[PDB]
DNA sequence: AGATGGGGAATCCCCTAGA
DNA sequence: AGATGGGGAATCCCCTAGA
């Protein structure tokens, strides 16, 4: 028995919420576009087993993984934890309502400590994600009654040492399903799976990529026009503005359009002067395609039509 | 003898700071745009009496006065209090790097009381911002020491029913001149002044009105062109752009762009229509000025060219 | 010296609106 | 019901740079 994903949940887009921003916000949602769909992220529990219990916990997207600060907040949670369980007709068990409680920096520590301190009494992959020397506690711990001195001090060592590298703008969700054991009691799980990175859309560099409106929707094959783009909040110093065409056979062409940090007004518009197409002496006019670029991690925004004219 | 102003402080432009944005910033600034001039703002004790004591305070710029939360940090500063003395040789005294100290909203109470206190244990126009009743502490109160139980209860329900009202974005100054009385002690003084209001340039309804670039500096005299204005920041239901020639007679024209809150983009961008000129059939062309208006104070930008062509 | 700004991030608040 | 966004304000952080 294996458990698996069968959607990630949507990457970009969702936005983590402070405590005081309340409950009422809405859920993360799964990465199908497809039309009339609410789609929300899945995972599936392959090679049946008896009515399973599958958790999800937000961890680190760091190079080694670890337990995130932040809490998953919503429908099916306590704790920072999601629990649901995967009934004998439905191996698959999908999250609705799961919102991204989003911690403060002056209080990650003791947050991210308290969150350890839970799964090591849970025995939520405390081995995993805390220490690898509290990997006995396992399925075990004891609510407060059976955490002792021990796993205590090493529960601060590892908090203390995890909160300064701490990114508090993605987090991953790790799955792990607890098939049962004993008469009733579910206790020992599969390994956990770990999802895609889920970065906030509210931070400056996972923000979401949109041409609003621009000045100019046509301009000379030869370029050097100036256009007025006015957009969604971006950072001067990581944006382009891409022009491309695709050709059928999988070819691309792509020019950028030119302008300095400084052209970049207030992170709300973007004055540009238009690339050189590729051919110069054409009859007919091109259709192209404009779009906003992140140089970072090169994601975009939906393209915007863009026609060229001859000299 | 009697206080007077010689050079208000500037009203809108300067920035109070909080806490933590430390101390390093700047000095409020004085009314005059002269060149090569820093200008501070003025006060001048007129009909010359003894080596004078003045002191500035922050004050309300409600209907009735009432001593603000926020405090003057600077170079003659203790306690949000200013304090100066005016030299025989030199009656007039300016004020050179007050910064105003920005208290938040959730700790305006305890901070209105505390400066409450000191004025009144300092005798610096306690009947006037506190209460009427403690009128006699002018010029007395003993610090610690001798404010009693009594004053004590009556600087909790002045602070408790002011913090409420209170306007963290604008405050005025108010200058108190204190002449010698015994040998040495200055302890009477004129009447006190209150100077205009300095509203917090960070505040978004004093916003500096700035127009950074325009998309056309010039349209068709009939009005209709689409123009893209990039702007400081401002708020779409109270922002006009205001389009306006001035002849030489004092009569002036004027016709405002049209566009929808919803044409302000996020604030710092702007697309409207141009407005029709003031006379259609002409031959040669007309240079009229373009700048933002805030509807509510009527604060203006600096003028910005541009050339109506006719039909 | 000693006088001096500003952009934008991190956090948080409150809108609008259909059965 | 019960599922659901977003704009921008209030606060705060850290840049650049000349003797």
């Amino acid at each position: 028995p294996y458990l698996q994903i069968l959607e990630q949940p949507k990457q970009r887009g969702f936005r983590f919420r402070y405590v005081a921003e309340g409950p009422s916000h809405g859920g993360l949602p799964g990465a199908s576009s497809e039309k009339n769909k609410k789609s929300y992220p899945q995972v599936k529990i392959c090679n049946y087993v008896g009515p399973a219990k599958v958790i999800v916990q937000l961890v680190t997207n760091g190079k080694n993984i670890h337990l995130h600060a932040h809490s998953l907040v919503g429908k099916h949670c306590e704790d920072g934890i999601c629990t649901v369980t995967a009934g004998p007709k439905d191996m698959v068990v999908g999250f609705a309502n799961l919102g991204i409680l989003h911690v403060t920096k002056k209080k990650v520590f003791e947050t991210l400590e308290a969150r350890m301190t839970e799964a090591c009494i849970r025995g939520y992959n405390p081995g995993l994600l805390v220490h690898p020397d509290l990997a006995y506690l396992q399925a075990e711990g004891g609510g407060d009654r059976q955490l002792g001195d021990r796993e205590k001090e090493l529960i601060r060592q590892a908090a203390l040492q995890q909160t300064k590298e701490m990114d508090l703008s993605v987090v991953r969700l790790m799955f792990t399903a607890f098939l049962p054991d004993s008469t009733g009691s579910f206790t020992r799980r599969l390994e956990p799976v770990v999802s895609d990175a889920i970065y906030d859309s509210k931070a400056p560099n996972a923000s979401n990529l949109k041409i609003v409106r621009m000045d100019r929707t046509a301009g000379c094959v030869t370029g050097g026009e100036e256009i007025y783009l006015l957009c969604d909040k971006v950072q001067k110093d990581d944006i382009q503005i891409r022009f491309y065409e695709e050709e059928e056979n999988g070819g691309v062409w792509e020019g950028f359009g030119d302008f300095s940090p400084t052209d970049v007004h207030r992170q709300f518009a973007i004055v540009f002067k238009t690339p050189k197409y590729k051919d110069i002496n054409i009859t007919k006019p091109a259709s192209v395609f404009v779009q906003l670029r992140r140089k970072s991690d090169l994601e975009t925004s939906e393209p915007k039509p863009f026609l060229y004219y001859p000299e």
